[PDB]
């Protein structure tokens, strides 16, 4: 038998230095994990031990931290570059600067190929961009050689901003004919390596004829065989077995996010490129693995910028920006109102003649909330001031929610008002009037909602069997603060940016902020 | 004797090419009046009849229509220029485009002096802009020397974007000094040119001993002895007499605004510089004086940049705004929104502690509102756009109303509902509620303000007794659409911006727009 170990990453999401546990910042760092200092040790050493290994990236490794604020993509090629990453396919947040954005740093500087075989070009950027990403390349290893197809997700232009002049395929239906072309080239290893989730990678494998093995992402989903190492809880065993339509037990891969794990698959092949076994575990990126010295050196060289970056001016506010939690937690609060304003325009999206915006509506827990900004520093406004408001280092995702789960939250909201708890939600794009003599669990007494599909952006009554897009952080996707019936009944779930990021970009292209508190939550 | 002919302009606002009669775009050319052609005519045949004369402008060439917008002074410095202005005093619009755009173009490219004795700057600003205004200018004229002491509006920071590093000192102590030293140097003809207001101009003439005349502007004020030959109606007659502190008779002059009038005195001088007698009347500049051929060709040739500048694309909108009188004459319509929030955003001023904007509130009535914009031009927002919602060429002025003024605004408003009349109020910083059940006069049910006096905006309840800041059309101030008591009750009034320019600025700032229907304006 022929074996390869396939290595891989996904959903990294700027995660350059070490991080927390919870993939925050590092403050402890002697628990501190992940982090490509760290990453390099571990590759380096397996690379020194096994001689056919191939380290993939499944997309996503941009957004997340101040790193890609700053860089744009350059920290992205150049560490990349340096952990000699064989190959990546493009993630949906790749787009979150435009194709300008991709291109530039990222297809122009990365070493190693960079995959998708479901985007098409039209116009004049289809001659700027051909050759640029590549629908797979074949790689030798060995003596023997790979085929690795890339796909990304066909929810790409409601996830990031691809702009109107590339076209996002449905998977199955691209890949299939590089699959079948492949073997007519001889090639009989082939591995599928996109960013699509975890549903759509078991469906690739499933129905797309010639595929080996399955490397994913976008879901950052956790998959382990055994007892876990840290706080994930898996999703099923790792590798995922699926008996694809010829047969063939097909196995497909996710290693979580952020940096913390390196996925590991050890495949046997036959002779004829079919896997005879395929066994691994991601492996926990902790202490007891050192950072790499050059690595981490030059980590520590590139952070100067950034700590330059985190004291600049990035707009101003002529308003106190009220993130107190004596408001927040209570009653609206002009931060609550910026944040969501915020959220809302990060998530404008190209529509076509349906919608004026696919979303429209925004929540934010009272307890995300964490430091006011006093504008009484000639109204200054920096990436510090922001952290300081919005300090665990999460995003802000988009849900399809049922108005019935909605209006739950809106319960839980104040089932138990005045008592200073974090569930107390500020609002985008959303009217609710609350009546606190009311039992808990009946306490909303109107709940109104802006429209989407409308060419002029109006308030109506939330329906209860409709299903509303709503951005939120994902510590409420999650189920946060005892929103449990957000997680529980949630129908779709993509995670969006930066928190900080949102806001430091909203803020900059409005200059000067001024929110008020306008009658968004009201009391009877 | 000698005599001196005066003649002089004011608050012009960028009527470089002849205006309808009430100085909106020329339609019916061969009625049409004022612009620089016409202007150049009259200056010149007066010229030529009277050996001593000087040529004055009194402020607020700046801001008015789309010349300003595009040429941004340099259109006022080469007219003025080719004119041959002797002298002219800095007004509030002056300062529209900051400090930087005062310097250039005006103040470096104007060949006649450019005067204001009551502006002081401090820091590095001190150093760049020293003599390039200057406190007065002795000129030569015949034989003689006249003296032209400069001032402008100590409310200039109110009333438009002068910086923090310029103070604007009150005019009668900033004057007297700078009087008091001209006649150490033998300069006995003393005129006060200058841009505060007729109220302020008749108290300048009253207590700065040596003052011979003031020529003023700022509150368009029309002066006329006899029959009037328009339209304007006079505030008094011209020159208007004030009564000196030291007993002499010193006349007070203006001429309205607009181009549209060339003020013209004639002043008789004994040899210690006392008036003996002044007499005159301004000239309306209507069709029966030709346009100058060659100015006219010039402005000819400006034209092209703005009609090239008309169809730009200005910004984006991804709603549609719908200025239709369906909507803005019946309820809260997202047009009328859009424009509120650009007047209110046009008037955020440099604040001090006390407040965190000047300027909260904004009314503007649906008749004003004249073309919906649909948003499937791929979006695009042009100037042409705009002039079709705002075809009339008005301004976005501030007043100071008592609560019992604008609560009967209100009632006025829907007073007589339902007939799609033009008064129905479209609102930014108010929340009014009404009850069509009720009597006319008593339909407004509930009308909350956002506060100004706090740190943090919010929506309080109306006072009757308080006095609010509002920014609103001109056409309301002066009483149109039935809003005589606005008219008739207002404690104070500055003409401001010119609509159209408001809500292209806003529209460029903002780059996409997405302006919603939100309860501003609800029915019981
Ligand atoms: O610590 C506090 O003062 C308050 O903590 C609140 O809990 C939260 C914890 C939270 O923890 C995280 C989090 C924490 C550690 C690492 C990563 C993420 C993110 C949140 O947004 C978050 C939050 O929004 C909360 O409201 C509780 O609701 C509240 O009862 C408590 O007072
Ligand atoms: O012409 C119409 O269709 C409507 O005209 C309305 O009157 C207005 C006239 C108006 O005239 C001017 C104006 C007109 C000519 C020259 C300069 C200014 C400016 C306005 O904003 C303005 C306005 O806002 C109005 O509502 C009346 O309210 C309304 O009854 C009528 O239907
Ligand atoms: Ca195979
Ligand atoms: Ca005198
Ligand atoms: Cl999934
Ligand atoms: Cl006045
Ligand atoms: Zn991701
Ligand atoms: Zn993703
Ligand atoms: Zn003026
Ligand atoms: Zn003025």
């Amino acid at each position: 038998p022929w074996e390869l170990t396939i290595l891989h990453t996904n959903d990294v999401h700027s995660r350059l230095e070490q991080t927390s546990e919870d993939s925050s910042k590092c403050v402890d760092a002697s628990r501190c994990m992940g982090g490509v200092a760290r990453l390099f040790t571990k590759v380096q050493q397996i690379r020194r031990a096994e001689p056919n290994v191939l380290l993939l990236d499944a997309g996503d490794q941009y957004q997340g931290t101040i790193w890609f604020t700053v860089y744009k993509g350059a920290e992205v090629a150049h560490f990349m570059n340096a952990l000699r990453y064989d190959a990546m396919a493009l993630g949906n947040h790749e787009f979150d600067n435009g194709v300008e954005g991709l291109i530039e740093p990222l297809l122009k500087e990365a070493k190693f190929p960079i995959l998708s075989a479901n985007i098409s070009a039209s116009g004049p950027l289809a001659s700027q961009i051909s050759g640029l990403y590549l629908p797979y390349k074949v790689l030798p290893v060995g003596d023997e050689v790979v085929g690795i197809v890339g796909y990304t997700s066909k929810e790409t232009p409601f996830l990031s901003n691809p702009g109107t002049n590339l076209v996002f395929e449905d998977e199955i239906t691209a890949l299939q004919p590089e699959v079948d072309k492949l073997k007519t080239l001889n090639v009989n290893k082939i591995i599928a390596l996109g960013h699509s989730g975890f549903e759509m990678d078991k469906l690739i494998a499933q129905k797309v004829r010639g595929v080996d093995v399955v490397v994913g992402g976008h879901s950052n989903t956790f998959l382990y065989t055994g007892n876990p190492p840290s706080k994930e809880v898996p999703a099923g065993k790792y590798p995922f077995i699926v008996t694809s339509d010829d047969g063939r037990k097909v196995p497909v891969v996710q290693a979580y996010a952020f940096g913390k794990y390196l996925g590991y698959l050890k495949i046997e092949f036959d002779e004829r490129g079919n896997v005879i076994s395929s066994h691994g575990n991601p492996i926990l990126l902790d202490s007891s693995i050192p950072e790499d010295p050059s690595i981490k050196a030059d980590i520590n060289k590139w952070r100067i910028k950034l700590d330059d970056y985190s004291t600049q001016e990035l707009g101003k506010t002529i308003v106190y920006l009220d993130g107190s939690s004596q408001s927040c937690r209570f009653r609206e609060c002009n931060m609550g109102n910026l944040i969501c304003d915020a959220m809302i325009n990060n998530n404008l999206r190209h529509a076509d003649e349906m919608f004026w915006n696919h979303v429209s509506m925004c929540i934010l827990n009272g307890g995300g909330i964490r430091s006011p900004i006093d504008e009484r520093n000639d109204g200054t406004i920096t990436w510090e001031n922001l952290a300081a408001v919005l300090p665990f280092g999460g995003t802000f995702d988009l849900v399809q929610l049922k108005g019935s789960t909605l209006k739950k939250a809106f319960e839980h909201s104040v089932h138990r008002y005045g008592q200073s708890t974090g569930e107390f939600l500020q609002v985008g794009g959303i009217h609710v009037v609350y009546d606190l003599s009311r039992k808990p669990g009946d306490r909303v007494v109107k709940l109104d909602v802006l429209c989407t599909s409308c060419r002029v952006p109006s308030y109506d009554p939330l329906k209860m069997d409709e299903v509303y897009k709503v951005i939120l952080p994902n510590f409420l996707a999650n189920g946060g603060d005892g929103f449990q019936m957000i997680k529980d009944e949630l129908l779709r779930h993509d995670s969006g940016d930066q928190d900080i990021n949102v806001v430091s970009t909203y803020i900059s292209k409005m200059k000067v902020i001024y929110p008020a508190v306008e009658g968004r939550i009201k009391f009877s």
